[PDB]
């Protein structure tokens, strides 16, 4: 089988490269996750970190209907 | 679009751990509760018994080890 753990390693890189970037950028997470139409745990747990968790944040976002907020540009488009 | 961009690698790696996992026998619940990690990550990904999979690599990012028997087939 394809290696679950090299998987796991492109996941963690994924997140990486994401956080890289995204600090860099025009985000406002409360703002962003408060706009999104999210009914998930992931975003309970993202808006409960104040944004500051950006692996919730991620996780958070990919449950969303929408993504293309104004509050999360800068964020996630 | 460059934070556009590393969200759909995200989400890539996260759809193709998905389809990977169902495939490689992992327990994910077993899987989370020996990994002895009360993150909030972790807290969540319990409370959902595993099924919400971006919660379980996010729990599994906040452990110190994924060396469980529990693990085997969905961190290694």
């Amino acid at each position: 089988q394809p290696s679950v753990g090299d998987a796991f390693d492109k996941y963690n890189e994924a997140v990486k490269v994401f956080t890289q970037l995204s600090s860099a950028a025009n985000c406002d997470w409360p703002a962003c996750l408060s706009s999104l139409s999210a009914s998930s745990a992931a975003c309970i747990a993202a808006i409960g970190e104040l944004g500051l968790d950006i692996p919730l944040d991620l996780a958070c976002a990919a449950t969303a209907t929408t993504s293309a907020t104004q509050a999360c540009k800068g964020c996630l488009w």
